């Protein structure tokens, strides 16, 4: 297959819904690469379990953890990485109130070149258990030889965007990064890098991240079909912001406007949002304490029930992962009757003000809170006007693409509820026998 759209390994399911999955011990294998040092981008490590999924003969090569935690937290994550001689640490700059670091990303050194993986699990055991992540595996980029000058980019720009990003944090760590991805050649990248950095960007800036780096890519990279307002949007998450008092705010104003663009021309546009509900949380594979990852607080919902009106649920038959909650986000843009899409996301970025950005100073200035990053599939880039959509996601021309939940979304039911992480569910019991008291 040409897209390298990997989901992970998911326990107690059987094994046709594993066969072309990724554990994160596949990713580190040999059969990958002989690293010589990497960098793992996350949120949440547990550093005795992250040096146990390298194979032994590389759990002493360096490792960078890249970590946005301030104050105890930093001092909690330094305490379990100080056992480990070779693991260092780069704190990244989050200046601006209530960002986090959220980009889950992996650079992986090798003998034989190099390698980016992107994608949407915490570094923690139950990320890579029952939940339904999401992975882009990029090609093994081989080292340019020294004294030859080439640029090694790709048609999608993704070695000077992949630098761009780095270089936002500022870091003396990751300017060591930087070096080794320019000695690397990486044309082959047939992805776009979509990412978000904490600031506030104006004038030539406002198009390099976020839902504008998104908006000027569909504008650039795809094109305009008839009927176009009747492809929906897809956006599927694992949290929900403060998004404003109706969908005018933001919602439908900006972050719609952006996923709807296609083409350089100058809106009923339908709007499907998955996220799961009390029930498909009860009944999942870890019961109700899945929904410790999917932290929508009651405070924040209370101020918008408009927003629950566009809720489906989770259902991912195609890929047997009904019962798997979602870490994994993705947004696209499907035709009508949900055969084909325009473009696929996935990405760290849930549906927030702080990830995607929000327009400030007359919509003159964007501002984005927090360290995201995704991978854009454009047909463009495969030399396609469209994908069709495969029909089941581990099944067999490999120019489908594997969309990992079922389509078309399924409506909430009148009884259901968006799981809310911080109220009591004590109705019924979960997989489990347990009740939710938190
Ligand atoms: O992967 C992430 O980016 C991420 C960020 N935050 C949380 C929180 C929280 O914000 O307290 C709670 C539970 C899960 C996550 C999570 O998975």
């Amino acid at each position: 297959n040409p897209f390298q759209f990997y989901l992970t390994r998911v326990s107690g399911v059987k094994p046709k819904y594993n066969s072309g999955a990724l554990h994160i011990k596949d990713i580190l294998s040999p059969l990958f690469g002989t690293l010589v040092s990497s960098a793992q981008f996350n949120y949440c490590f547990d550093v005795d379990w992250l040096v146990k999924q390298y194979p032994p003969e590389f759990r002493k090569k360096p490792i960078l953890l890249v970590h946005g935690d301030k104050r105890e937290a930093k001092a909690h994550l330094h305490a379990q990485a100080k056992p480990y001689e070779n693991i260092s640490l780069c704190q990244a700059k989050l200046d601006i109130a209530f960002g986090t670091h959220h980009t889950k990303m992996m650079l992986l050194l090798y003998e034989e070149g190099l390698r980016v993986v992107i994608h949407t699990s915490n570094l923690i055991h139950a990320d890579w258990h029952q939940k339904t992540q999401g992975i882009w595996l990029s090609p093994l980029y081989p080292r340019i030889a020294d004294g030859t000058h080439k640029s090694g980019e790709s048609p999608t720009h993704f070695k000077a965007d992949l630098i761009s990003y780095l270089m936002a944090y500022n870091a003396p760590s990751l300017k060591e990064w930087i070096d080794v991805i320019h000695k690397h050649d990486l044309s082959e990248t047939n992805v776009y890098l979509i990412g978000s950095t904490p600031g506030r960007f104006q004038g030539s800036q406002k198009d390099n991240w976020g839902h504008f780096r998104l908006k000027k890519l569909l504008k650039d990279h795809a094109s305009s079909m008839p009927n176009a307002e009747s492809w929906p949007v897809v956006g599927q998450f694992s949290s929900v912001g403060s998004l404003g008092a109706d969908e005018s705010k933001w919602l439908c104003s900006e972050f719609k406007e952006s996923m709807l663009t296609l083409g350089k021309e100058s809106s009923s546009v339908p709007l499907y949002l998955i996220y799961p509900s009390v029930e498909n949380v009860r009944t999942s594979l870890e019961g109700y304490p899945a929904g410790g990852s999917l932290p929508y607080s009651i405070q924040t919902a209370e101020k918008q029930n408009w927003l629950h009106s566009y809720f489906h649920k989770w259902s991912a038959e195609t890929s047997g992962r009904s019962n798997a909650m979602p870490h994994i986000k993705t947004y696209m843009r499907p035709s009508p009757d949900f055969s084909k899409i325009a473009w696929f996301l996935v990405t760290s970025a849930n549906l927030s003000k702080a990830a995607w950005g929000a327009l400030e100073k007359n919509g003159t200035q964007l501002m984005i809170r927090s360290y995201e990053l995704g991978v854009l599939f454009l047909p463009s880039a495969f030399g396609l006007d469209s994908f069709k959509v495969k029909q089941k996601f581990f099944a067999g021309p490999m120019a489908t693409f594997p969309v990992p939940y079922d389509l078309p979304p399924e409506l909430y039911g009148s009884k259901d509820r968006p799981w809310i992480w911080n109220i009591p569910y004590v109705k019924a019991p979960d997989t489990h026998g347990n009740m939710w008291v938190p």
